[PDB]
């Protein structure tokens, strides 16, 4: 099934955060409307946040996270929840590797803000 | 029902980490085994990252957040999320006003670490 | 917070399931735009099907599911999880005593049906 | 990721129940042990519950759903929620087609009973 993929309710804004738990640097690209909006970049095995930055889902309200590692895309799992029908999370785990935590890099989309 | 209390494994390393979106200051209690282990606190209507720790579950594994505004605390909803049977993550979002956005303290719990 | 609410997509079909765990008769009445659109009872301590029904979220989406034991409201907890940016559920669960263990009457909606 | 598979405590009952929406008969294996415990079969577009049962999660609590359409195996999606600390959903998604509704056969497994 496609991972890391999420209809926002569109033109509005929305946090994305990410933190790194992996011996290798981790990049995690975040599209909006199929284009690049974010780019983090970091290595920690210690759960560091690699990036935090306030987006907005545009007319389309497709978000879409990536991760690689050294170029090479690492497996994606996802969901979204819903609390009080009212605050939303987007959730991404990825692995790079062949321990299956997927927490190499851990990216928390969350909205509404404000 | 109680909200904001979760059961981890014992003796596990997590990470938890507080964003701010409301004008109070918000002051954030994450407790280990019923005594506090980090209180973050801060303002923002912008999503910052108001607090970001690792810690140890501990002995009982029991963690729970609470949130005060204005000396009051906050109302609290929360979920408990595990993708792939691996990654889990403890959200907690917080009302301390009239508006029911819920995002006013957001936490957000995260295991396993390394 | 509120509980028991969800916004589905407006004019779409989903199916609501009820599962009873009490020695006390459940009732579960699931309303669309505050109207009552489905009524289950039942009685069980083995999480016996006490009904399921295909519904209408109508013009609103607003679906609400209340859980009464004899009249009198039980406590509810809820949320939304969204699976692979398409596949809904709405979750229930409900406490008509003291033990917490919120299996009382366990309500699951999903969507999309077909 | 590996989809469809959920740690439950061991030796714990637990309810797994599934519903059909497609043109394809849908064969529902949940395994206990890696072994079959139950196997729900039927066909609907319109969310009929092909089969319920109460298990036992058994020695390693381990409790793998898989789905098929004719012997062929369908992809999955998964993933597990807790509310207040204490309700249990594993819930699982499977799509046998080209729509990417996941909808085909849909299971939930939840605890605890009583
Ligand atoms: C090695 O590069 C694997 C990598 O880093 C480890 C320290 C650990 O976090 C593992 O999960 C990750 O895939
Ligand atoms: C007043 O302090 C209310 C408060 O701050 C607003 C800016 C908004 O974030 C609201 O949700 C929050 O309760
Ligand atoms: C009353 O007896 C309590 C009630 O029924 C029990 C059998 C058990 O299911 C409990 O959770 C429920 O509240
Ligand atoms: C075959 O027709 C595809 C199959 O059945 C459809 C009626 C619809 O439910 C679709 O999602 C499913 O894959
Ligand atoms: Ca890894
Ligand atoms: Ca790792
Ligand atoms: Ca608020
Ligand atoms: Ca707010
Ligand atoms: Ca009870
Ligand atoms: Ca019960
Ligand atoms: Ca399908
Ligand atoms: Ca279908």
């Amino acid at each position: 099934a496609t991972q890391g993929v999420f209809t926002l309710p569109a033109n509005t804004r929305f946090g994305v955060t990410a933190f790194a738990n992996s011996s290798g640097t981790q990049t995690v690209n975040v599209l909006v409307n199929n284009e690049t909006a974010a780019t983090f970049s970091g290595q920690s095995t210690n759960n560091a946040v690699i990036g935090t930055q306030v987006l907005n889902s545009g007319s389309s309200g497709k978000v879409q996270v990536q991760v690689s590692v050294n170029g090479r895309p690492s497996d994606l799992v996802s969901a979204q929840v819903i609390l009080t029908n009212e605050l939303n999370f987007a959730l991404v785990g990825s692995e790079d590797g062949t321990d299956n935590d997927y927490n190499d890099a851990v990216v928390v989309i969350n909205w509404p803000l404000g």
